[PDB]
This record gives structure tokens, sequence and C-alpha cells, in this order.
């Protein structure tokens, strides 16, 4: 009982990303992204939610990748950032017959930063960086990026693996 989603985004600069993603309920893929950031496509593929609440996941997710885009760029104009560069972003939740709920981010493939719920803060994931630090500060001084994360993982994840398996 777990809801795994992946996003990978590629940067050939701070203005244009191009999305890759899924996701997958239980061991089944449910879910695709693709796409660059000015018109991404978010595809169900089984039919597991109505339009008016496909509708909310949908623009939600959207929302989401606004906020990530936006804070990749304002640590870019804050911090000298490589372009190009690659982001992994793995998230979700399990049920266990509480839940348990994470999100880890890497950067070219290597372990960069991850969420800890239990006090709604981001923790640096590598032992070497200016940019690391940047990262973990924007993150923990907004709540979008702790305490609405954090109840993403914990409701709206948790209550989707719920309804759909
Ligand atoms: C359903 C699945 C369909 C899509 C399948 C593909 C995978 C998509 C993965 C993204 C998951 C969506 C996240 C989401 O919607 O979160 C909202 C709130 O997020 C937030 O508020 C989070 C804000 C942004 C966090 C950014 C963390 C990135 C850190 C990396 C920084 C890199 C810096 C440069 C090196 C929900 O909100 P709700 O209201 O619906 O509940
Ligand atoms: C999900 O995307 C990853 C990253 O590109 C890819 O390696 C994997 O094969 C995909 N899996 C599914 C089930 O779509
Ligand atoms: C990521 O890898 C590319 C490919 O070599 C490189 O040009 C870029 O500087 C790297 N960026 C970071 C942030 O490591």
């Amino acid at each position: 009982q777990r809801l795994h989603m992946l996003q990978i985004s590629y940067f050939r600069d701070p203005y244009h990303v191009w999305y890759q993603g899924n996701a997958s309920l239980g061991g089944h893929l449910t879910h695709v992204l693709e796409g660059p950031d000015t018109n991404t496509t978010i595809i169900q593929l089984q039919p597991l939610q109505e339009p008016e609440s496909w509708a909310r996941t949908q623009s939600g997710l959207q929302s989401y990748l606004l906020q990530f885009h936006g804070l990749v760029r304002l640590v870019h104009q804050e911090r000298t950032l490589a372009f190009p560069l690659t982001i992994r972003c793995f998230l979700g939740c399990e049920l266990p017959p509480r839940a348990h709920v994470f999100f880890e981010v890497a950067v070219n493939g290597s372990s960069f930063v991850s969420f800890r719920p239990e006090r709604a803060l981001w923790q640096a994931d590598t032992q070497v960086s200016g940019v690391v630090t940047f990262t973990l500060q924007q993150l923990n001084a907004y709540n979008r990026t702790r305490y609405e994360l954090r109840e993403f993982l914990e409701d709206t994840c948790v209550q989707y693996v719920q309804k759909h398996i």
C-alpha cells in the first residue's frame, strides 16, 4: 500500500525546464508527467479520479511545479548554478496494515536534500556547497515547503491510497 512519485527536471537554463516523471500505486504505473514548464502533460493512465477531483489534483501538481521552478530560479539568482543540470524528486506515502511519508531530492544524480516530516524540516543529504545551504534555508523558511507539504504527504497522499488502491 504505497504511492510513489518520481520527477526528473531537466534544466537547460533557469527559465526552461523539461519535466519527465511518473507515479505508481502499489506497484502499478498510474500517472505520467512530461513536457516543458510552459506546457506540461499530466496524465492518469487509469481513470482513478472523477473530473472535479482530477482537476484539483492536476491543478495542485501544476501549482507545485511553479513553486518548484520558482525555487530553482531563486537559488540561481542568489547562488550561481551550473547548467545544464537535472533534478530528481522522489516522494510518497506508505500505509501499514500511521503512514510513513518521504521526499528526497537529488541533483545530477547525487543525494542533495530530504524532508524530515516529524518537524517538517529539510536536511542536507550530502557531506559536501553554498547551493545546498541556501536551498535548505529557503525550504525551511516558508509554510508551503514545510507544513503544507507535510499535509500533502500525510493527508492528501494517504487519502488517495485509501480511496484508490
Ligand atoms: C518512471 O520514470 C523513470 C525516470 O525516467 C524511468 O526510469 C522509469 O522507467 C519510469 N517507470 C514507469 C513505471 O513509468
Ligand atoms: C551537472 O552535469 C552537467 C553535465 O556535465 C554539468 O555541465 C553541470 O555543471 C552539472 N551541474 C551541477 C549543479 O552539478
